[PDB]
């Protein structure tokens, strides 16, 4: 279903296969394969030779000016997985690593890593029957010592290497043996080409990337139901304002918020140009409503501009030396940097802080009657009971979960340590713990972003009932916004009626379940997900 | 054993109860238990006269203008614990917890707040029984959320509310009906005086600063092995450079470091002040050896600024409002906010990353050949194996937790929302967070100091080696850094002896299970951290 | 020279005009000048008629809900300079004055703003005069304040309102007097289309780009000239790597590395996959060589992507609200808002820190006898005299400067106050302060390239020596680092000599003035940065 060696691989591919259990399979492909096996005459051929090759004929790292022998090639190799057996902290998620060995079987097929098919299909394997290698959160500085967790358990190294098979802890001889596979002994090169690369790093930023698109486009349909609450104008999205200031991430939000807002009763209809005076209101919307499109232009375009970066890292050949066949020689390069993914990570998470930081800006003014234009206070539900004090808990939550999202949009790669393994590593990228920094943004602007979906909701219902008496808001709300609020009120279990909003009292829910039924059907790209499907 | 309610509980106290198990008990004195009575009758003929108080007769927040009847009083407390629960995110780890309920009992106990003793008792005996009400790691801007899941829990208002009770998990009901307890219902006043404080976020905060405390003088064990296997000198800790510098926290770490190193073979003994040259080397040690009193000085010193303001914290009435049971009176008042915690919390994440990144700067020292003064690269042990890269990947793992706690020591507490809640929370501490970011740093840190363990020791035996012609440093060692030794090699399971040092070829061990079994040993207070108890 | 209105402007025509007093036009074209008519009597109309419009009508901000009456209406525009008047903090450099002066009246041209051509035409004037309005760097949240300044000059409304007239500090109105310009009265809207925009905050983003495109370059000239010093290979560098990891900027990195190393004497000359056993050292170059275009690929890509976003902002229409003479109807919007300033100024710090620390690493690697491949200790000329100590100085002034660089990386957009102006401001971009920050950041990097650079020439010259027993590097470098070598031995006046290399004895010279020299001269756009010229258009 997902072919490997052929086309190159997009976001999309990595997340079905990591998150989806998509099939793989190698290209038959005979100039592919042709290749392959090329490269592993040549480092073959090389080593017979006794011939100079970094981390072949040599030692690693600062010990480059180790020579090796033409006896200890092999073991040379199979000594490299286990000197960087010395992971620390938590595991990283099973989609990651599945993401990871995706994309070094897509490395591999490019024939300059010498390295038989053989382990290339023991990945398509794995993949297949569900093992996933244990793979810890410390150890690279961008990926040698995740990815030996990887290669030892896809060779059986030692019953030290765990694995996850559908569910089950065991070890990985164990699940070679379940496999009817037998273990492999690395030839020279094969550790190296194993280990050398970034397939972690962009294979978590790959995840990261998918999930931070979908969440910007939630966050788009938040907005749009922000809007409605507040009774805010379509006027401030006129392609005329947005075409004299042609960035294309503005041009983009404006025009996304259009289709958004489209056919809403709930909305100022004033595409026309109509602005007559309001009161007590002032006669524009605020910054957060008005400069909307101005403000999300930037992070919509960087979010691409990352998204462009990661889809060529997941198709580069990453490893060192780099087999040339066709010239019969090898090269030393730096393609094991992932500078990319460590900046790139840095700049996803500087966006999600921005995002995070303007949606809570949108519901402070939700929730204060100053600035709500006819909402009740917190948007209580039911004021015959004076105790209810309604989401006044749930904007406290959401004042504490973004301050912290931009306290994650702090940096990293500019925080490389240049004494590094001996002062060879210099320069490196810290791309693997800023990826993994990059989850951790995602997974809180999960609960974030359902928070916010829970504030819009709410809010719509009780603009609904300002404007006709009810509080079934689904007929008031635009055709786009109404998916949404339908997906997250089914996801809840909370039908909308005319004779209830959402909350009405406030011993009726606990709001954390909610948080976390809507966090996880976003995680799992369900019904809210596919709500907004047609903004993606 | 540890008693509640006479004098002020210290640090020690806290984590004894958190982490140990320690037993607990209100003080029996007839003064103290007179002042609970107090505030109690004091409230309770305040609300039976429908006299205006915040959060008794008023709203909460930015909604206290909203009055409330006598007839509502009770249940507003009650709903009060409803609509603040919306936590998320993971658990907080049930020590805190325990953390927390001590110190809420602690600020009761003062009289002030006007909670029945029957409440404060529910606690002491949740501390007994080993019930821990769950947390989220979110809802707190700095602790009524969190608070609410303690209080719901301790007086069994739903099912929805879970326990950990001794490490099963089941409902606050069943844990109560388990107890042989009876459900409470909050009196006017005891909902907001259950969760208007800084217990948690302290709570968190007490452990950090214990582990910490602890991790400062298992790093102080570190650098006096790194200073030995660098055949360093102990000149530069003579009392006569740090007294005409006379920093507590520089005098207080030279001068144990004098204690640390005494009596060593491995140390060039100079504190006679003789200084010849040497070759190739240079005349001094380089700076991470020889300024390090001067640059852990203010380190010290601030973790000791930050135990001496969370004790006071944790001996705090943190609650709003106060009664005054002498003048007959109540104040509106802002106890609640935890700005020590917030930015000690800020303090401790940066001291942490400095001491990280110092121990680091040794490590690079201790690998490379060009600053070792004569160690085998990397630290290699048995050199007739020329694939051996000996600690070339366990330094690659350090070089990548460092920066990630240079990370962590950016600041939260200036990253404040001053549109929170209603616009009524315009400033506020970030406290709570800022506690659960330090409890990260820290459980990170111990993973480092780990490693930071494993070079020292490996350094010792293999300077033994160039001194002796044997591995066994025991002898050569100062007999403090030799206790400290000996317990790291211990919990590793690799003895001491003349024929081998603690690493000998690459394939004999994970250096994964050292690292977790060093970290776990740190974090239980085991044999590593009692072979320092001495510094502390 | 520089004609505004038709065409767009790049950055290239804004430093022009800012830095080399470039003259500037007004286009004559009929449609262009058609609709600032128009708008202008869109407005004129519109305000007769009572029709309710933001800031003409109104009512400025939070106080939008202040209904303001036609009779009141020229009155509040020149009201609002004053109220605005309210900068502080050191001035700006006048030549993001002029390049702010420049955006607004390129802003203007495009004819939804409803201002009188005589006032578009007032910029022009000033800018060809060379009459610079003073603005401070303190007033604006991202440029009502700062453009209150340039408004409240150009109109001569008082005094107190200060200009630099080709050198000389002048108040306004002495200098419309020199000019033979009479004061003007700002019509409803004038005084908002004026002071509504994003042309300052741009404006020195715009010269911030510039300045770090050619400090790009040099830094490039700076690293080719240490894989020569270090006999490094050119072997990181061949097509076939980069060409499997086909990222744009690593590819133009690696490609350009290619030409600025070619036919060099000082490297290793290894294209054809050759690799043999150093002795006793490592048989590949250390990561700050090797992995140079990976690292500098994300750098490059996006000064890119800043660039082409700055370009897009100096061509936008800011201000608000914006006449549609088409539909007959004004827009009330949020172009004023300049996010892609602040964020893009933010990225843009961040990048040259990060730049920075790479050329601080090699740096180390010259200066370490144990990483420099046998060179001497600190870049150590005259070795007779063991009193020397050579660059060591010069290193640690490179290594307290690099680290601040990397400080002003950290980013200022995340941290918008969101209490701004009566919480109507609710979102800001802090774009101002940003690009201020950037100057700050570029100006700072000047200087620390200067040392690099210094750190560069001198250890080619030993290195020449190690190879061949003199001094003169001009022969042995590739003609590309010779032209640069040369042309910063030229700006120190210290001459390429088979008996000498750049620094003999320690007291021969101040290598402060060096530094200072070297840094006048790249912010000059002199001979070190014309060395480069061919790196630049690519």
């Amino acid at each position: 279903n997902v072919i490997i060696g052929n086309q190159k691989l997009t976001i999309n591919d990595v997340a079905r296969v990591a998150r989806n259990g998509t099939l793989v399979s190698l290209t038959n492909n005979t100039d592919i394969l042709q290749g392959i096996q090329a490269s592993c005459d040549y480092i073959n051929n090389a080593v017979e030779s006794g011939e100079p090759i970094y981390g072949v004929t040599s030692g690693f790292g600062g010990m480059a000016n180790v020579a090796i022998s033409r006896e200890q090639a092999s073991e040379l190799q199979t000594n490299l997985v286990w000197f960087l057996k010395t992971g620390a902290g938590n595991k990283l998620p099973l989609a990651d690593v599945r993401a990871a060995m995706l994309l070094r079987a897509n490395s591999h097929m490019r024939g300059a890593s010498g390295i038989r098919l053989e382990l290339i299909k023991r990945m398509e394997i794995f993949l297949n029957a569900g093992v996933t290698p244990y793979v810890y959160e410390f150890g690279s500085i961008g990926d040698l010592v995740p990815l030996s967790y990887i290669t030892g358990s896809l060779i059986g190294l030692d019953p030290s290497f765990k694995v996850d098979f559908n569910g089950k802890e065991m070890d990985a001889p164990t699940a070679l043996r379940q496999l009817n596979l037998s273990p492999l002994t690395l030839l020279p090169k094969e550790g190296l080409a194993m280990m050398n690369g970034t397939s972690v790093m962009t294979g978590i930023a790959a995840n990261c990337v998918y999930d931070t698109q979908i969440l910007t486009a939630i966050a788009m349909g938040v907005h749009a139901l922000d809007i409605q609450a507040l009774n805010g104008t379509n006027q401030s999205f006129h392609p005329f304002i947005h075409n004299s200031k042609p960035h294309p991430g503005q041009l983009w939000a404006a025009d996304q918020m259009i289709s958004l807002l489209a056919n809403s009763q709930l909305v100022r209809d004033e595409l026309d140009g109509k602005h007559d005076y309001r009161d007590h209101e002032l006669i524009q919307d605020r910054y957060s409503l008005r400069c909307l499109p101005q403000y999300l232009g930037p992070i919509v375009d960087g979010i691409s501009q990352i998204a462009k970066q990661i889809e060529i890292e997941i198709n580069s050949v990453t490893d060192n030396p780099l087999i040339d066949v066709d010239n019969q020689a090898s090269y030393h390069g730096g393609n094991f940097l992932g500078q990319y993914v460590g900046m790139g990570m840095d700049h996803l998470r500087y966006y999600i802080g921005l995002l995070a930081k303007h949606l809570d800006v949108q519901i402070a003014l939700l929730a204060s009657p100053e600035f709500s234009n006819g909402l009740p206070p917190s948007l209580l539900g039911n004021r015959e009971r004076k105790v209810n004090m309604g989401l006044k808990g749930l904007q406290i939550c959401g004042n504490s979960i973004m301050p912290l999202l931009t306290f994650y949009g702090n940096s990293i790669a500019d925080r490389f340590p240049t004494h590094a393994e001996q002062f060879n590593q210099n320069i490196n990228s810290q791309g693997y713990t800023s990826a993994t920094l990059a989850r951790r943004s995602v997974d809180i602007f999960q609960n974030y972003v359902a928070i916010a979906l829970m504030f819009g909701v709410q809010a719509v219902d009780l603009r609904t009932y300002k404007k006709t008496g009810h509080y079934d808001a689904r007929a008031s709300l635009s055709p786009a916004t109404e998916r949404l609020y339908s997906a997250v009120r089914h996801v809840v279990g909370q039908k909308p009626t005319s004779d209830r909003p959402y909350i009405w009292n406030d011993n009726e829910q606990g709001l954390d379940e909610h948080i976390a039924r809507i966090s996880a059907d976003i995680a799992a790209g369900g019904v809210i997900v596919q709500a907004v499907q047609d903004i993606l």
